[PDB]
């Protein structure tokens, strides 16, 4: 007759043991009889055996700097086997934690990248995007680029299909992120692509056009900006919306008390670039709106409009400029990510 055999997913003296997955044992040539696991304090961990009683994993989220220790026994018919097993877990030199748009059960508009930004940089691209797990459904092709060294984004080539389901889980606890930084915990979300909004502002005819699935549902006259501060081309993500807001020009780098400085108060503004762009009410110029640009660079529209924008209008939302005098929106503004050709998206820069 065979003796137990017990088998680990560590082994004696390991060190730097990821944590980013449970524990186990397992016996053949019998079955587990008795399993612990303890940390260097004394204090258990716990797990579960199976029904079967073959195979002992660890059910709660392990520790970074930990030394623990594993005891086991396996009985079976032809006698007893018992091991123990010491190991210790990954020492971080940092924790980075990951935070995730939008938010969970949202519905958003058909430009909402996925987004996941961390709050320390991370060294090592590769290893934040392996970890990051995207399902589509229904599924399709997209891809991770980075804004900058803390923030990547996820995006199919064109505009999501409206009804589609999109799951998001940033399982980077227990992983190397680059020079000694881990993940702080995962992190998980869930949203779903609602109706394709479109609102086209064509500064040929300075109306800004909202399109419903294709059909024409608004037309607000509008004032972008004047020459000299010109609305940029290209396509905008909507972001957030506000009752009201000051608008304070240092947000966006410009001191106040400067030529292009500003701090005024707005109501009705619905965000379209993180660079400032904004729809938002304008009693002062609804003369002009329609005929002439007037702004800083916001879309620049009536009272009643801006409050409709707000009411009809939502995360994720498309606003295309078109026929102005600016130049083309970054793709790397935090809005414009659908200016970046999907070629260059697609090839990404994690390296
Ligand atoms: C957008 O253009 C910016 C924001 N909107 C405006 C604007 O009218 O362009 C304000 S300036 C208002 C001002 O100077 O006096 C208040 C009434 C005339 C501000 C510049 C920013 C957020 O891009």
């Amino acid at each position: 007759l065979l003796v137990p055999k017990l088998t680990a997913s560590v082994t004696d003296g390991a060190v730097g043991v990821t944590v980013d997955a449970p524990v186990s044992v397992t016996a053949a040539d019998g079955v587990l009889a008795a399993v612990t696991m303890v940390n260097d304090n004394g204090r258990p961990v716990a797990g579960r055996l199976s029904p079967d009683g073959l195979r002992w994993s660890t059910t709660e989220q392990l520790g970074y700097n930990r030394r623990y220790t594993l005891n086991a026994t396996a009985l079976g018919l032809g006698g007893a086997a018992t091991r123990q097993l010491t190991f210790q877990t990954s020492s971080p030199a940092h924790l980075t934690m990951p935070y995730v748009m939008p938010g969970d059960g949202e519905v958003v508009g058909v430009g909402e990248p996925v987004a996941i930004r961390f709050d320390e940089n991370i060294a090592d691209r590769g290893a934040a995007e392996k970890a990051i797990k995207i399902t589509t459904n229904p599924p399709v092709e997209g891809a991770f680029y980075w804004l900058n060294n803390r923030e990547v984004r996820w995006r199919p080539e064109h505009f999501w299909k409206p009804g589609t389901a999109v799951d998001v889980a940033v399982n980077t606890y227990g992983v190397d992120l680059g020079e000694g930084m881990f993940g702080e915990d995962n992190v998980q979300t869930h949203f779903t692509i609602g109706d394709e909004v479109i609102a086209t502002a064509d500064d040929n005819t300075k109306i800004l056009t909202v399109r419903v699935n294709g059909e024409v549902v608004k037309s607000m006259p509008t004032s972008m900006g004047k020459d000299s501060t010109p609305t940029a081309n290209g396509i905008y993500i909507v972001g957030s919306r506000y009752k009201h807001i000051i608008m304070d020009s240092s947000t966006y780098g410009v001191p106040v008390n400067s030529p292009n400085g500003y701090r005024t108060d707005v109501d009705w503004a619905t965000q379209i670039s993180y660079s400032g762009v904004f729809v938002h009410s304008a009693p002062w110029s609804v003369g002009a709106q329609g005929h002439t640009n007037t702004s800083h660079g916001c879309l620049n529209v009536s009272p009643s409009n801006a409050q409709w924008f707000y009411d009809h209008v939502k995360r994720g939302d498309i606003v295309e400029v078109v026929n102005t005098v600016g130049g083309t929106l970054p793709g790397i503004d935090g809005l414009g990510d659908w200016n970046i050709p999907w070629d260059q998206w697609r090839a990404g820069n994690a390296k």
